[PDB]
């Protein structure tokens, strides 16, 4: 599923900047250096609920800056997200649906060894979902599956391919202004990646798994106030056909990240908000290569995101 902050699972359109400040101490034990800015420069938003469904459109533009010792990469590119969804109700507080997801992002780097490389990347996701609530305890839940295709172009470097399952389990329940909730996730996805040759760069296994708590305060006349912090590990699995001296070797990484938003109306129509994430991502190695000078390597980011959409 898209990493889209602006929903979650008549109309509106709306327009977000997001801020990625992410700073990587790796296993050389140095820093490399990556600044995003994503400018979504228009959604839109349809809702029918006469058929029960909804569509959305989102067009943005990524700039990325990647700078470490000894290298630099820029990537400037296009990303477009189409979204469709039918629901369907089944009565007494029971819901199905499904969800289709296309995002396609046409982007061109440059690096002290490509001078615009143009990458197309095509990433597919189809979720059916199964939602439940009950008037009685305030209480009830969403669950989901997904089947995830990622296809990506990038021409002299290869193609990669990404295909894979998810579950997500998400209950949760009301009382007063107050929502809270635990979201449970879990995938499994196998990565394939080749240069033009058909020279192999990746064969590997990855699964992850996560817990979710959210907690949410709908103020009487304000906005609503949110926090989500998420506990989380994957797993990378090389075959011992990888390349690039991975083969055999295996990546395991925890996650650490917490989240605080704020989402207010303003007036009638228009409707903003606000969010920060601060991310901790701790990955090892299995088994060194050699030039290492520490089996460990540190993510630590910081997201800003801010939206405003006018409904209708």
């Amino acid at each position: 599923a898209s990493d889209q902050r602006g929903y979650k699972p008549g109309g509106h359109v709306g327009t977000s900047v997001e801020y990625e400040d992410k700073v990587t101490r790796g296993f050389n034990n140095t820093d490399k250096k990556e600044k995003t800015i994503t400018n979504e420069v228009f959604n839109f938003f349809y809702n029918n609920p006469q058929w029960n469904f909804m569509g959305f459109y989102s067009f943005k533009i990524e700039n990325r800056e990647q700078k470490e010792p000894g290298y630099y990469e820029n990537e400037d590119g296009i990303k477009q997200l189409f979204s469709l969804n039918k629901g369907h109700d089944l009565g007494n507080g029971w819901a199905t649906g499904l969800i289709y997801e296309l995002e396609y992002t046409r982007s061109k780097v440059y690096s002290p060894d490509v001078s615009g490389l143009r990458k197309n990347l095509a990433e597919h996701s189809i979720r059916p979902y199964l939602t439940y609530w009950n008037n009685d305890y305030n209480m009830g839940f969403y669950s989901n599956l997904e089947y995830l295709l990622s296809k990506e172009d990038r021409n002299a470097w290869g193609k990669r391919q990404e295909q894979g399952y998810s579950a997500l389990f998400k209950p949760y329940k009301r009382f007063g202004n107050w929502e809270v909730g635990v979201e449970f996730y879990y995938q499994i996805k196998t990565n394939d990646e080749k240069q033009p040759d058909g020279t192999i760069n990746e064969k590997s296994d990855f699964n992850e798994r996560y817990i979710e708590p959210i907690v949410q305060y709908s103020f009487d006349d304000a906005g609503t106030l949110y926090t989500r912090v998420r506990v989380g590990k994957n797993e990378t699995k090389n075959t011992d056909r990888s390349g690039g001296g991975n083969a055999g070797i295996n990546y395991f990484k925890d996650i650490r990240k917490a989240t605080v938003g704020y989402e207010q109306s303003i007036g009638e129509s228009w409707v903003a908000k606000a969010e920060y994430e601060y991310a901790n991502e701790v990955e090892k190695k299995s088994r060194l290569s050699g030039w290492e000078a520490r089996n460990k390597s540190e993510l630590t980011q910081h997201t800003f995101y801010a939206q405003a959409l006018y409904r209708f």
